[PDB]
């Protein structure tokens, strides 16, 4: 089906001892008619989750601005966090560093 | 504002050349009054995106099955996709390679 798509994984290694979660982002699905399959061609395995952990979202994907400084010989750790236009209120930060060339 | 939360940035860590694509998951906001912002106490500057870059999408949070074969030497990459219930119908498969131990 082409309904189905999965957009990502937001890792895609980890143990073979499994147990390790992650989340994955795709297209419209119906969080009571849907599952999770890993496998191989004679090997099936299944996504261990409940109807809580379907979350509907918003994602933006953009380019990140250059930093102020392009010659930092050590990494600088800023905010980054969603500003609104017209009010200019913003939301909580989260860190993301730049690195040295 | 408490309105305005962002989930995660897919990168916590880039060139400081910036131009690097990245995405981040967030709650509800309107494409057309929103912005994404970088910063430190005395410099700021601006994610590159447009409206067209504001994706609504769904996020599965599942933990991964352990494989098959947990004594496997070399990395074993299997496939990963969601299926319906219902029906059965899977969707395209994406890459995951599992580890050794």
């Amino acid at each position: 089906t082409s309904e189905l798509r999965i957009c990502r994984i937001n890792k895609e290694s980890g143990p073979c001892t499994g147990g390790e979660e992650l989340y994955l982002l795709c297209d419209k699905v119906q969080k009571e008619d849907i599952s999770v399959r890993f496998s191989t061609a004679s090997w099936e395995g299944r996504g261990d989750f409940s109807q809580a952990d379907v979350h509907r979202q918003i994602a933006i994907v953009f380019k990140t601005p250059p930093y102020e400084d392009l010659e930092i010989s050590e990494p600088v750790t800023v905010n980054v966090q969603l500003q609104r236009l017209t009010d200019g209120e913003c939301s909580e930060p989260l860190p993301f560093t730049y690195l040295p060339r």
